[PDB]
C-alpha cells in the first residue's frame, strides 16, 4: 500500500471505486469535466494493482465576510475501498493532501461531509447551515408590506438564458459569505441536468428576473411537489417577485427549497408557519490551514469597540489577536492564552454561522472572560447572512 | 350578542365551548386551577343564553434581556363557537381585553398561537422559536472537550422532589429571556401530569442534578422514543450531565426534546448531525402595549456605540430612541421617522429571536440607512439566548 | 346438536359466543337492553352443553316509499362457534327463524351483513347504499344559492336535549324510505355512547336546529378529523345550517359522515370535488317474506302510466302485477311469466336503491321486453331518496 | 397583454407553458396530432413577447340521450403562466372562446376540469360521474345467473387488431350518452401508449370479444394490480365474458377500472362487496351554449305524461318548455318563471347524471311545485346510463 | 383444444402468453437463449389458432447428498391464458410432460413454484428453503473467533472476471445439495443483468476472493440497502472475508441476501440478532419420477446403523428399503408397508431440507414405529446443508 499522484491509467480504477462508494456518483463523463478544476498534484491514490483509496482537492474561490474572496482547496472524491477499511488509508491520504494544500499557499480548505462524524478529527468544522423550507402554497397569501403589491418575472427554458444566470450568480457569489465562483465547466454540467431523463428527473424550468432566478422541477414520484434546486436573488424585490411566481404554480400543493436559516420568505407571508422547516443539516465545512492569514483576510463587525486577546489553537499556534474598525491583526506570541479552541471550532466561527457563546456552552471553546465571549460573538458575526453556494 | 365579564354561572357554558374548541382541553378541574391566575375582569364572554365567544388574560411575569421581569397579560382560552364564525366576535373580544390590559398598566401582552395567521393583525409577533431535536442515542458519543469526562445525576420520582425542581426552575426563569414565573397551582398541575393514565400517557421520570433537571416519559405508541417534556439547566455542567444520563437510556433508540435554536447539545457530540432538527415553530407571541415603557425596560448589547434614531410604529406612536451603555431612552417626537414598522414586528424583535436586517429584507421594517439596520440588529440581540418557558 | 329457544340460563353462553364472534360486541349490559326488542320465541340457539350457534330477530318498524311503515323482523346476533363451522348450523337456524317470522305475519325481514357473500343465498338483497363523504373544510366555501346566506344552530351537550333529538328523529324516520322507529332503550344506549371513555372514544357534541341535529366527535387517533355519527335534517334549511356549523370547526382539517348517494352537500359548495367519496358499501338488506303483501304496501311513481305484467320469483310464487296511480295490485296467476328474478333481487329493488335495468344487465332479472324494464325502473324509483337509519 | 389567434411561431411558446402547467403534458409530438382537431380560430393566446396565456376548443361529436349526436366545442390546453395569475387572463380568454363557439353554431361546450372550483362561474356543470371499482379477484366467484356459465374472448396485442377496436368503439359511442367520436389521430395516439416505456408504463394487453374489448396493463409500482384503461362492451354477454377473462389474471391480486355508477359488475359476483368503490369524481362538464337548441335536440323519458312549464336560466333566457312523447319544444316567453337555475345547473341535468330534486335540495334550482320537480327528474333521466368516453 | 409440440411459428404466440402471464418475463431475447436448454420435444402448447396453454422442461444437472449429480427435468414457462382457466389444460400439459420426462429416463423433475398451492397435487414437494437475512451493518462487529482477524478480497467489475466466477461456481455446485450446473448461455444472461438499466436496476459490483465471490447492487428505491444477488463461497475463510467486505460498504445502512437456514453469518457477529430473518419461502420443488433410481442414487448419513423397512408411495409403488454404510438398496415387494407417504412428501425429504418426524406430525407420512421415524430423520439428513442454486 503506497501513496502516489495518479497517472492517466489510474482514472478508470478511481471511477470504479467512485461508482461503488457514492450512490450519487455523477458518472465518468461529468467526473472528467469536474477533473479540469483539479490542479497538477491535487489528487492522491492508494494502490495494492487496483485503486483501494483516493482523495483530491479542487481550486475554488470562497467569499468570506467583508466580500473578501479566498483561494480555497475544495476536498472531494474521497473514498476507501470496502476491502481496506480501518487500515489508516484516510488518515494517510488526508495528511498528504493537507501538506500539499499548505505548501501551495491556500489559507483554507473546505468540503461537504457524507457523515457528520468523520471530519472534526482532521480540523474541519461545519461553517454553513442548510434549511429546507416546504410551503403549502394553497394557503400562501403575501403580506401588505411585501414588495410587488406587470410582472417582471418570466418563465423560461434554462439553456436559452445561460448568460443571464451566469451574470446574476456572479453578482450573488461576490457579495455573500459562502459564495463560490462557478467556472464554465460547472455551468455546462448544471444546464445538462436541466433536461428530462427517461425514467429519471423531469424537465427543469426557470423563473428569470433582472436581479434573480429560480431553477425548479416537479419531483419524480410526488407530482404535487415542486423542488427549487437553486434561487439566487441580488435584491429583496427580485426575491419576493420570484416567490410570487413560485406560489403561482397552481398545479402544485407544496414548494420546497434548500436555503439558509435567515431566508426572509416566512416574513413575506401573512402566516409565517406556512413556510415549515422540514430538514436542517451542516453545509460547507472549513479547515483553517493558516490561522493568521485567514483571521486577517475577513472583515469584522464595525459595531464593536477595538479589543485585544491571545488565541491558542490546539497544536495550531498561539496568537495576539487585535480587532478594531472591522479589521484584525494576528501575530505570534508566547503570552498566556485567554481563549483556547481546537482548529475545527475556528472553522465553525469563521463565516458567522455559529456563535462563540454557544460553542463555549459545550466547552469546545474555553475562556474565563464572559466579556471576551460577547466581543467574539459580535465581532465574528456577519451583516450579510452566510449561505451555501453548491455541493462539490 | 352582548360582551360581558362572566359570572360564576357562565363557566359551565365556557367549559362546553372549550371542550368543543380545543382538542388538548385540560378539562374543568385543571381549568378551575389555571383560573386562579385570571384577575377580576380578566375574562370576557359573548352570549346569544349560551356562551358563543370567550377570551381571558392571566397575570404573568416575563423575563426580558438584561434579566428584567415585566408584568405580562397572558391571553388564553380564546374561542368562538362554530355557529358564530365570521361575525366579528374575535375582533370585539380582543379589542375589549386590550383596552382592559392597557388601562391596568401592562407594558406587554403574550400568547401561544393555534394558527400562525390569526394574531399578526392584532399586533402580536412571534418572539421565540421552538426547535425539536431528535437524537439517535445508539450512535451518540460525547466529545473529548465535553464537561464530565461518580455521577452527580439521580433518577427520581418527580412528586418526591418538588422543592428541588421549584428552586432550579426559579433560578432558570430569572436569568433567561422568555422565562415565566411558575406559580404553585401550575406545579400542582405539572406533577399530576407525571402519573401514568390508564390508556393514556406513561409514568414520567426525573433526572435531578444540583443545578438542573429533566422530566421525560416514553411515548404512548413509539416504545423506542423518550420525550423530554422539560430540561432546565442553570450551568453547562448540569446540561451535559443530564444529557449523559439521557443518552444512557439503553432501552431507547431516540431521545426527542422541544428546545431553542441555540441549544448546545449538537456540539457535545462527536457527530453534530446525530441531533437532527425534526420540527421548528413559533413559540411565544408578544404584543407591545406601551412602546416607550417596553423599550426602556429591557437591556441592550454593551458591544455597540451610543446611537440615536426616530422609530415610527404604525398607529402606535413616533419616538426618539437613544441607545447607549445597554440602556434605552424612548420619548415622544414629531421629527421625521428614520425607521417604520407595524407593532407585531416590534414584538418579534423585542426578545432578540429575530434580526432587524431579516425583517427589513421582507420589508416588514422600512429604513433608508443600512448602518441603522446593523446597529438595531446588534443592540436588540441577547447574550443569553431566548427560550420558551411553558405553554399557556 | 338440537335447535331450541333459549332459556334465561342460555344467555351467558350466548354472550361468550358474541364476545368471540363480533369485535364490536356491545357487551352484556347493552345486549340486555337490545334484548327488550326481541319478542318471545324471537331467538334460536344450537347447544352441543355450551352455545355453539345462535340467531334472533327484533320487532322493527321500517318506512318504505309512500311513507308506509311495515312491521319488519330485524335479524341480529347471528353466530356459529369457530369449533362448529361448515356443519349446516346457519342454514338450520335461518330456516327456523324464517318459518317463525313468516308464521308471525311479517311481510319483510332485514339485516346488516358482516360479509356481502353470506346472505344472497337466503333471499336477502342489499336495499340501501352507504356513502362516506370526507370534506377538506379548509377550502369549503358555500355557493351564493345555498340557503342561510343570527345562526339558528346551537352547540349543545347531547344528554341535555334528548326530547328535541327524539322529536326530530321521529319526524325524519316517518318520511324517509329506510327509516326505523328508534325505541326508548336505543335512545338510552345512544346517549351513553355520547360520554368520553378513558382510553376509548372522545366526548360527543351536538349541533341543534329546530328541524335537524348532528352528533359528532373528534376521532381517537386522527385529531384533525371530526366524525359525524348522525345527521338528521327534516328541511333543506336545517341541512345547510348544520353544515355551515360543521365547516366552522376551525380546529379540524376534515369532516367525515356516512350518508346516502343523493346527499346534496356537494352542491352546497362552490367546489363539488371537496366532498370526496372515500367509502361505499351496502347498508340494509331486505328479504321479502310475502311478495304480494310487500308489493301492495308501498307507493309507486305517479309519473308512469298504468301497466300490467306477470312476475315470477324463483321458488317464491308467480303473480299478476298491475301498477297505476302509485298503487299496485298483486294476485296469484299461472299465466306465462314476463319477468323472472330470485327473491334477493326483489329485496334490492324494493326501496328504489337499485335500477331494474342494472340488475337486468347482470341477468339477475330476466325479461324479453325493454319497455317493461323502463316501466319497472320508473315505477319502483322513490321521489324521497332511500337512506339508512341505524345499524342493528 | 393583447388577446390573439396564435400563428405557427406561437406554438413553441405554448408548448413551454403546457410543460410548466400540466404534469401529464403529452409532449409536442402528441400535442401536434391533437392540434389537427382544432379548427381555424379555435385557439387564443395572451402575449406580453412570450406566451403567458392560452386556451382552445376541439371539434367533437357528443352522444346525448335518445342516441342524438351534437356538434360540441371541447375546451382543452387552458393555461395562465404562474407569472400572470389573478390578472383576469382566464376570464378574458374564456369570454372570447365562448363568443367564437356561440357564433360558429355549437349548441354545447364541454371540458375535463383540473379543479372542481374553477368552471361553475363560466356556466360549466359536472355532467358525468367517474367510479373507480377495485376487485380483489382472489375471492371473485360469478353468480349462477351471470351470462357465460369454449371462451369467445382472445388475449391479443392491441396494435394487431385496430380495426376491431375501432368498429366496437364506434358502435359503443353511438348508443351511449357521454359517447365521443374518436377520430383516426386519437387511435394513432391510443395504440402508441400501448407499447412499454423504459422506466415508464408496462406493455398494454387486450381482451377481444366480437362485441367488446378491454385494454389493461400491470401498474408500474404495484405488480399485483392490473389497471383496465378502457372496457367497451355493446352487449351484456360481451361485458360478462371480458370480466370472466380479467378475474382469470391469476398473477394479480386486484383489478381496477374507472367506470360509471351503474356498472353492473358488482351484480355479476356472488359477493357485491368485492367490487369496492375506491374513488369517485366529476367526469365531463357541459356548458349549454344555446338553451332551446340543446333542450329540443335530446330525447326524454316516454314513461312520463305530457307537461308544460316556464324555465328561467340566470342571464340565459326564459323559455316555455313542453315535454311529451320523449320530445321537447322550447320557445321564448315573458310569462312568470315556474323554475329558475344558473346555466351550470342545466349542464349537470342535461345527460341524466344528476336528479333535479337533489339540486333543488341544495337550492341550485328554485321551484314552488314538488310535482314539477318529480316530472323534471323523470323526463331528464336516461334509460341507457351516462358514461365518460375519453379525457381531452 | 389439441396438445402438440410447438413449431418455430408457435414461439411468438408463446412469448405473448408469457408477457401477459409473468410480471418478471425476461423478454424474447433472453427467452430465446434459455430455449437452448430445452431438448427436442421438451415443450407442449395448447392452441384453440393462438397459444392458450404452454409448458416445457430444461435439461439440468442437480447435485444431491453425497455429491451425486442427477439428470433433472427443470419445468418452466408454464402458463394457461386467462381466457381458458378451470378447463383442465394444466392437468393435460403436466401429464404429457411427465410421460415424456419418465420415458426419456430422468429420475427427478424440479421447478420453482409461483404459488405454494398448485404443485403438491402433481407430486412436487418443496425440497429447499430460502432465508432472507438483513444485516444492519452500522452495529456489525465480527467475533474474536471469526476467521481473518492485507485483504484477499477485491472490488471488481463482474464482466472483467467471468472465468474466475465460472471456476468458483463450478466448485460450489459440485459439492452442495441443490447445486445446478450453470451452462454458458446463463453466464451470458447473468453478466448482462450486471449492467445498469436507464430507469431500472443500478450497476452490479463484485467482491472476488480466490475461493468465493459476491455480486451485489444498491436497491432502485432504497439507496441505503445493498442487495447481495449471489454469494458463492467454497471455504469458511472465503465466506467470512466476503462478509468483512460487505459490512465495509459504509454508505449502506443494510445488507440483504437470500440464503439458506444454516448460513453461518449470524455466528460471525458479536450480536447474532443483527442478522434478522426478514423473509422465508420454499425454493426448489422436486418430483421423484423413479423412486428406486432416486433413493439408490443419493448418499445417506454414515452416523446411523444398517436398517430395513418397506416404503409405500401412494400410486407410486411399494419397495423394500435397506440403508447402511451411507448407501441404499430399493427393490420391489408386496410385503406389508411399514411407512406410507404421497410422492410430494418424498420430494420434500429427498435433499434433507425437511425432517420425517415433522411430516409425520402433520400425518403426511404414516408409520406405527417411532424408531423407524428417528432412523429415517438421521439417514435422510445431509452433512453439507442444502442450498438453492438459481431460479429457472
Ligand atoms: N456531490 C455532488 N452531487 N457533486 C460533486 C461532484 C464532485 C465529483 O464527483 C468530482 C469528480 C471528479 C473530480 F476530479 C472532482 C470532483
Ligand atoms: N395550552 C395548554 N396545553 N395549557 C394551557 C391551559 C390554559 C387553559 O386552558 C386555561 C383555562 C382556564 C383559565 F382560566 C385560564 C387558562
Ligand atoms: N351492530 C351494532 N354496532 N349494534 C347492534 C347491536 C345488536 C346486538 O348486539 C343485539 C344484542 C342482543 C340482542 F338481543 C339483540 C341485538
Ligand atoms: N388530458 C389528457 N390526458 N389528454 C388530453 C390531451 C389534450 C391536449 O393536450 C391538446 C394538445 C394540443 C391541442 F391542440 C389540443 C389538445
Ligand atoms: N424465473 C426467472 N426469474 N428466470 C427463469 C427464466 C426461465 C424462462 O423464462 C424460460 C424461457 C424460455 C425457455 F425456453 C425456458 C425458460
Ligand atoms: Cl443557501
Ligand atoms: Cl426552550
Ligand atoms: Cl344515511
Ligand atoms: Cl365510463
Ligand atoms: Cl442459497
Amino acid at each position: 500500500v503506497t501513496l502516489c499522484s495518479p497517472t492517466e491509467d489510474d482514472w478508470p480504477g478511481m471511477f470504479l471505486l467512485a461508482a461503488a462508494s457514492f450512490t450519487d456518483f455523477i458518472g465518468p463523463e461529468s467526473a472528467t469535466a469536474w477533473r479540469t478544476l483539479v490542479p497538477t498534484d491535487g489528487a492522491v491514490v492508494v494502490r495494492d494493482s487496483e485503486v483501494v483509496g483516493m482523495a483530491l482537492y479542487m481550486d475554488l474561490r470562497l467569499t468570506v465576510p467583508g466580500e473578501v474572496v479566498l483561494p480555497t482547496a475544495g476536498l472531494s472524491f474521497v473514498a476507501v475501498a470496502p476491502t481496506h477499511r480501518r487500515r489508516g488509508l484516510l488518515r494517510a491520504m488526508c495528511a498528504e493532501l493537507h501538506r500539499r494544500i499548505a505548501d501551495s499557499g491556500y489559507p483554507v480548505a473546505a468540503l461537504h461531509a457524507s457523515e457528520g462524524g468523520i471530519y472534526g478529527r482532521f480540523g474541519y468544522g461545519p461553517a454553513t447551515t442548510l434549511h429546507e423550507l416546504t410551503v403549502d402554497r394553497r394557503f400562501a397569501r403575501f403580506h401588505a408590506d411585501a414588495p410587488g403589491g406587470g410582472s417582471s418575472v418570466r418563465l423560461v427554458r434554462p439553456t436559452e438564458h445561460r448568460g443571464e444566470f451566469e451574470a446574476i450568480y456572479e453578482r450573488w457569489r461576490q457579495q455573500v459569505p459562502g459564495g463560490l465562483l462557478r467556472p464554465q465547466v460547472l455551468w455546462d454540467e448544471l444546464l445538462a441536468e436541466a433536461k428530462a431523463a427517461p425514467g429519471g428527473d423531469r424537465e427543469s424550468f426557470a423563473l428569470l428576473h433582472p436581479d434573480g432566478y429560480a431553477l425548479y422541477r416537479v419531483d419524480r414520484t410526488d407530482l404535487k411537489l415542486a423542488r427549487v434546486s437553486e434561487l439566487r436573488a441580488v435584491t429583496a424585490d427580485a426575491h419576493c417577485a420570484l416567490w410570487r411566481a413560485l406560489i403561482g404554480l397552481d398545479s402544485m400543493e407544496r414548494i420546497s427549497i434548500i436555503t439558509h436559516p435567515q431566508d426572509p420568505l416566512p416574513h413575506l407571508l401573512t402566516d409565517t408557519r406556512l413556510a415549515r422547516t422540514t430538514w436542517r443539516q451542516d453545509g460547507l465545512w472549513l479547515r483553517i490551514m493558516n490561522v493568521p492569514a485567514a483571521l486577517e483576510a475577513r472583515g469584522y463587525a464595525h459595531e464593536v469597540g477595538e479589543f485585544s486577546t491571545v488565541l491558542e489553537v490546539s497544536d495550531g499556534g498561539r496568537f495576539a489577536l487585535k480587532i478594531g474598525d472591522g479589521r484584525a491583526r494576528c501575530t505570534p506570541t508566547d503570552a498566556a492564552a485567554e481563549i483556547e479552541m481546537d482548529r475545527d471550532v475556528l472553522g465553525s466561527l469563521y463565516l458567522g454561522a455559529h456563535r462563540a457563546s454557544t460553542l463555549a456552552a459545550a466547552n469546545r471553546l474555553r475562556t474565563k472572560d464572559s466579556q471576551l465571549l460577547r466581543r467574539l460573538d459580535a465581532a465574528f458575526a456577519s451583516d450579510v447572512p452566510v449561505q451555501t453556494a453548491f455541493e462539490f
